[PDB]
């Protein structure tokens, strides 16, 4: 491609940018394809010769977009938010023509010393420990960005595991790690995202999953059983983590009860906030994230509700040579953040982060999160007043939970046909035996006509179900 | 709060920017001269409250960032091995960057999954990799998945590999730890494996052996099964061995034809790090270096490295997704989430989709011709000066060189370059040999890039030798 015949070709790609995003509430938010849609459209080999970027650009509309979920479209509602932003696309455009790697400071400084530093502003946003900043005097740790919440949380378990291990083998120093891994045990939710479950099986670390409250909260008195009974067997517990925000109803684990028993216990405690993190630059929300100062490792992902385009996963340590001998067999005033992960090679993520908060600013990030919320609100207020209906956990942020009165089958049902149309997106989960339908606000653009006429949908869906 | 008609405005401002940047990045200093510090005493304290101007943003690159870069797109970037960006791969991941939409499953949105499947058969067979790395080969078990890095590709094969061995282990002692099993493996690599290699087996606390080499660095199959016998008396379960086509170090290539039937019969998982050369096996004069390639378990290269997509975009592949997906689940549509560490992906095919259809096969397999016939060139000027060695032989795009005598002599002249920093090299040591990596990178250079480049070699020699 010609610098002449890629400028007109970029210009026509942020046009096209502009009017997707615009009107993507004028789209089928779910694509009516079937598995191996695909297949069929494309040829079965490479183009020898060069496909021209008029047939590329036309094949945009013509074959990839009729296969998408549109994640952008207020009408959108499983899972949790993944917001992209007009700031977040021009810092990726900058990063992608840059292609540096910052494996160390020196393979590009730039790359190390900006995340540094947009960690150490997004650390105080939320009201993290000082002892989390790169540049604070007494801390020994500090953030950095990782590319899910799932690798923060292993990352968090590998580095708990090996410091635990190495401390075992000053004892029995003939014994083989992996031997002595065996005898390790973490805890969790059994609220927790399947992330935890997954890092267990990669590691090869014992997880057991320990029972919540009525409010789908895990207590400190479910923790401190379960060290004495695991204790009993011989077993050595290791890691606990303490879901702010679980993924089937968004309860938040009791941190100011959990936090002192893993500091007494000596517990790596790693927090999981993937969606919920972005509420902590609103200081209303910060009651969950009381204990937090007893957090040897905390993560949120930008990339759900702060309206950063993915990847893109902040991850903060309180001790920054635990979680490098983990990554280093070998144990210099330079930041190396290849010993801060599992692989060698990252880039240049950190602009997106820092044009998306420059190019909003504080308030008008804390307002999006309230707003979002209200949409939350004004659409429980409608659950709740329609007597089909009933909400089974309390709605903290921008998901609510609920379903029809009666059996498991009416709500799969409604699930059933408002996918006909796929005019919005919903994803059935489940909490205990109840089958819930989960509506999550997603859209930054979100209004109420959105949300009525979503919950519309529903009402004529519910309708239509309860007549059968 | 943004508005439609201002990011218009941006894009527009950003695209020029762009094609400024990548046209003329001969004219910039390869590495920056600055200090780790540098970069605070020059950014706010905080997070500003109110939004800042995108005169004031936009200002902020060739003013704050820019200078604390190495351009890894200069034709004088020599270090490590390339990463290489093109128009077409910031175009393809302009339209991902705005779908964003996540691939964890078919269902979180198909064409996130079905265009990446499409388009990693596409790329086995252009890599001339065997069918049974094919999702649509009628007779496949396995498939292609994009990851971010080969390092986590590498870490992947190696837990997909003792997971399995564990899960047989098991059926002779059901009682047995996973980890008590786990303690008894032993996994193999060349001693000039990737620091990736050594990094997975400290991730899964598997032991690792880097095995001796040839006279051409090359890890033969005497090698391997002599360690396989000695570990194999003293209890040990060999599990995997990571075969390297093209090294870091000197690009030299493992014996694929003899460490693969050792690694079938002794019922080794074959790893295959192609991270550079890959990029090679789509000109099948190279695929030479690919025999043996049948026996391999799995399979990795990075686009991202030659093939001019831009970071990150690492393909990986299996003969038996199965064994993949028995390393990431406790217990038609594809889901990515059981080929992968993590649970979320992104859409990383469209800027793949995008470079392949917008070069098509003919004009990649002349980029990597060019690359070669570049690296080729600067051996010449280098073997005609009698004051230099090149200890290790050029197959593709490095050549590996110093000054005859002590290591002092060619550690010289790289500081002497790095003074005015105008070409960007490091190091290597093979055993009591500094040596200078001279890497062809850019698609765009020309002889006249390796003449000018050449000449400061020379010119630093010439200084260092009187
Ligand atoms: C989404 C989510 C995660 C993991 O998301 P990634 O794709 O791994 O970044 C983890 N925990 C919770 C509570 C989540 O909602
Ligand atoms: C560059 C390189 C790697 C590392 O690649 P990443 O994608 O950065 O992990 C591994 N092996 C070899 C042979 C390499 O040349």
């Amino acid at each position: 491609m010609e610098p002449e015949e890629y400028r007109e070709r970029g210009r026509e790609m942020v046009d096209y940018i502009c009017q997707y995003l615009s009107t993507v509430r004028e789209r089928r938010v779910t694509p009516d394809v079937q598995p191996g849609y695909l297949r069929a459209q494309l040829p079965e080999s490479a183009p020898e010769d060069p496909d021209s970027w008029d047939s590329i650009f036309g094949d945009i509309e013509r074959i990839i977009m009729p296969g998408v979920v549109h994640w952008q479209s207020p009408h959108m509602h499983a899972y949790y938010p993944a917001l992209t932003s007009w700031p977040s696309l021009l810092g990726d455009m900058l990063a992608d023509a840059i292609n540096c790697l910052g494996f160390t400071w020196a393979s590009s400084p730039a790359c190390t010393e900006l995340e540094m530093n947009v960690m150490d502003w997004l650390a105080k946003m939320l009201g993290l420990p000082e002892h989390f900043l790169h540049h604070h005097p007494s801390s020994q740790g500090g953030g950095v960005l990782q590319s899910t919440v799932s690798e923060s949380t292993l990352i968090a378990l590998l580095a708990a595991r090996k410091n635990k291990i190495l401390e075992m083998k000053t004892s029995e120093p003939d014994a083989d790690e992996s031997s002595l891994n065996a005898r390790l045990v973490a805890y969790a939710s059994d609220q927790a995202h399947s992330s935890v479950e997954k890092a267990g099986l990669i590691s090869l670390v014992k997880m057991k999953f320990l029972p919540v409250d009525d409010n789908f909260s895990l207590r400190g008195e479910a923790l401190q059983k379960a060290i004495e009974e695991d204790k009993q067997r011989g077993l050595v517990p290791v890691f606990v983590c303490a879901t702010l925000g679980t993924t089937g109803v968004c309860a938040f684990d009791c941190l100011s009860e959990l936090g002192p028993i893993c500091a007494r216990e000596g517990l790596w405690l790693h927090i999981d906030a993937a969606y919920a993190g972005t509420a902590f630059l609103c200081p209303e929300f910060r009651g969950f994230l009381k204990g937090i100062e007893y957090a040897d490792s905390f993560t949120f992902n930008p990339s759900k509700w702060m309206m950063v385009h993915f990847d893109c996963t902040g991850f903060w340590v309180k001790d920054k040579y635990k979680l490098q001998q983990t990554f280093s067999v070998n144990p210099g005033v330079a930041t190396d953040f290849m010993h801060w992960q599992i692989p060698l090679s990252r880039r240049f993520r950190s602009v997106k982060l820092w044009f998306v908060i420059r190019s909003f600013g504080v308030k008008n990030l804390q307002a999006h999160v309230r707003h979002g919320t209200e949409m939350a609100k004004y659409f429980e207020s409608l659950v709740r007043n329609d007597p089909s209906f009933e909400i089974p956990a309390k709605r903290h942020l921008g998901l609510v939970v609920f379903r029809l009165k009666g059996p498991n089958s009416l709500t799969e049902n409604v699930l059933k046909e408002i996918a006909k149309a796929g005019r919005l997106f919903l994803i059935p989960a489940t909490i205990q035996d109840k089958l819930i339908i989960r509506f999550t606000v997603t859209s930054q653009f979100t209004t109420r006509d959105d949300i009525l006429r979503d919950w519309n949908l529903i009402r004529d869906a519910a309708t239509l179900i309860l007549s059968q």
